[PDB]
C-alpha cells in the first residue's frame, strides 16, 4: 500500500491528479483503513474540480480520523466551491475548534458569510484572520 500511495503522490505533485486517483485507489484496495489515502484521493478530486467526489472521500477520511484541522478545512472548501455555504461554515467552525490559529479557516469563514450577504460577520472573521496574518 506504501509504494502505491507514494506513486500516487509523485503524480499528484506534478499536477497529474487523474493518474494519482488510479494509484490511491490501488493503495485503498490493499489498506481501506488508510485515512491518508482517502484524504489524498479527496484532494485529487478537489484538484479535478469534482467537489462532490472530494466531499465523499474527505467524509471517509474524517470518519477514520477526526483530528486534522486541515481535513475539516478542506471539507469546508469543497462545500464552499459547490455553493453550500451553510455546510462550509459548519466545517470551518470544526477546523477552528481544533486550530484557533488557522488564519486560512478564519478567512474562508469570512468569505462564506460574505457570500450569504452577511458582511457584519464577514468583517468579524476577516479581522480575526488579520490578527494572525496582518500581511494578508
Ligand atoms: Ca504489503
Ligand atoms: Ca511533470
Ligand atoms: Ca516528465
Ligand atoms: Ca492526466
Ligand atoms: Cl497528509
Amino acid at each position: 500500500a506504501e509504494a502505491w500511495y507514494n506513486l500516487g503522490n509523485a503524480y499528484y505533485k506534478q499536477g497529474d491528479y487523474d493518474e494519482a486517483i488510479e494509484y490511491y485507489q490501488k493503495a485503498l484496495e490493499l489498506d481501506p483503513r488508510s485515512a491518508e489515502a482517502w484524504y489524498n484521493l479527496g484532494n485529487a478530486y478537489y484538484k479535478q474540480g469534482d467537489y462532490d467526489e472530494a466531499i465523499e472521500y474527505y467524509q471517509k477520511a474524517l470518519e477514520l480520523d477526526p483530528r486534522s484541522a486541515e481535513a475539516w478545512y478542506n471539507l469546508g472548501n469543497a462545500y464552499y466551491k459547490q455553493g453550500d455555504y451553510d455546510e462550509a461554515i459548519e466545517y470551518y467552525q470544526k477546523a477552528l475548534e481544533l486550530d484557533p490559529r488557522s488564519a486560512e479557516a478564519w478567512y474562508n469563514l469570512g468569505n462564506a458569510y460574505y457570500k450569504q450577504g452577511d458582511y457584519d460577520e464577514a468583517i468579524e472573521y476577516y479581522q480575526k484572520a488579520l490578527e494572525l496574518d496582518p500581511r494578508s
